[PDB]
C-alpha cells in the first residue's frame, strides 16, 4: 500500500496526487498527476485488469498539469515508504495524448513499455525485486525518457506489482500511478501501443506465481519492451 507523493524533473518538484489529501478537499490543486479515487492506498488486481481502473488506477482522471522534460532526461517518482512484503516489479510505460493530456480519454490510451525491472536476486526466496531496488534508493524510481520517440505530450504510467499474495487467483497488487509529461528532442518513433485493459491478465506467469518458492525465471508482465 502506498502512492507516489512527488515527482523531480529538471531540478524542482512536482508534487503528487496525494490520495490521502486531496479526495477530502473538493476544491483540491492542479498537478501533473492523475486523480484516483484510492483513498485506501491500495491496489487494481486481476478482478480488474479488464476494466477502466487499471489505466491510472481507480476511478482516475487526467491531471490537469504536464512537465516539461529535457531530452533523454530523468522522472523520479518519489513514492511513500513501500513495504518489504510487497515484492515485484517496477515496470514504465508512455502513451501518446495526440493533444494536451488534461483532455484525453483514458479508454482509447496505447501504451508501450519502456523499462522493466522484475526479479534481481532470488538466493534467499522470496528473493529481491524491483521493489526492494525502490525501498533501498529510499522509495524513488528514476525513468529515462527515450530521445528515439516522437516528442509530444505523453502519459507516463509508473507501476508497482505487488506479488506477496499472487499464488491466488486475482491475488497479484497493481498499483498505477499516472503523470503528464511534455517529451521533447529530435526522436521520430511511434511504437506499436497496448490498450490499458490489454497489458494484463489475471493468469499471467507474473501474475499467477508463488514466490515464496525458489524461482528460476520470471516473465515481466505486460507487452514487449519498446527499444
Ligand atoms: C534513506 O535515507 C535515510 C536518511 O534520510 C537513511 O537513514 C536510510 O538509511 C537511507 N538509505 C537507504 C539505503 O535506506
Ligand atoms: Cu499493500
Amino acid at each position: 500500500h502506498g502512492f507516489v507523493q512527488n515527482i523531480v524533473i529538471d531540478g524542482k518538484n512536482y508534487g503528487g496526487y496525494l490520495v490521502n489529501q486531496y479526495p477530502y478537499m473538493s476544491n483540491p490543486p492542479e498537478v501533473i498527476a492523475w486523480s484516483t479515487t484510492a483513498t485506501d492506498l491500495g491496489f487494481v488486481d486481476g478482478t480488474g485488469y479488464q476494466t477502466p481502473d487499471i489505466i491510472c488506477h481507480r476511478g482516475a482522471k487526467p491531471g490537469a498539469l504536464t512537465a516539461p522534460v529535457s531530452p533523454g532526461g530523468t522522472v523520479e517518482l518519489q513514492w511513500t515508504p513501500w513495504p518489504d512484503s510487497h515484492h515485484g516489479p517496477v515496470i514504465n510505460y508512455l502513451a501518446p495524448c495526440n493533444g494536451d493530456c488534461s483532455t484525453v480519454d483514458k479508454t482509447q490510451l496505447e501504451f508501450f513499455k519502456i523499462a522493466e525491472s522484475g526479479l534481481i536476486n532470488d538466493d534467499n526466496p522470496p528473493g529481491i525485486w524491483a521493489s526492494d531496488n525502490l525501498i533501498a534508493a529510499n522509495n524513488s524510481w528514476t525513468v529515462t525518457i527515450p530521445t528515439t520517440i516522437a516528442p509530444g505530450n505523453y502519459v507516463l504510467r509508473h507501476e508497482i506489482i505487488a506479488l506477496h499474495s499472487a499464488q491466488n487467483q486475482d491475488g497479484a497488487q497493481n498499483y498505477p500511478q499516472c503523470i503528464n509529461l511534455q517529451v521533447t528532442g529530435g526522436g521520430s518513433d511511434n511504437p506499436a501501443g497496448t490498450l490499458g485493459t490489454a497489458l494484463y491478465h489475471d493468469t499471467d506467469p507474473g501474475i499467477l506465481i508463488n514466490i515464496y518458492q525458489k524461482l528460476s525465471s520470471y516473465i515481466i508482465p505486460g507487452p514487449p519492451l519498446y527499444t
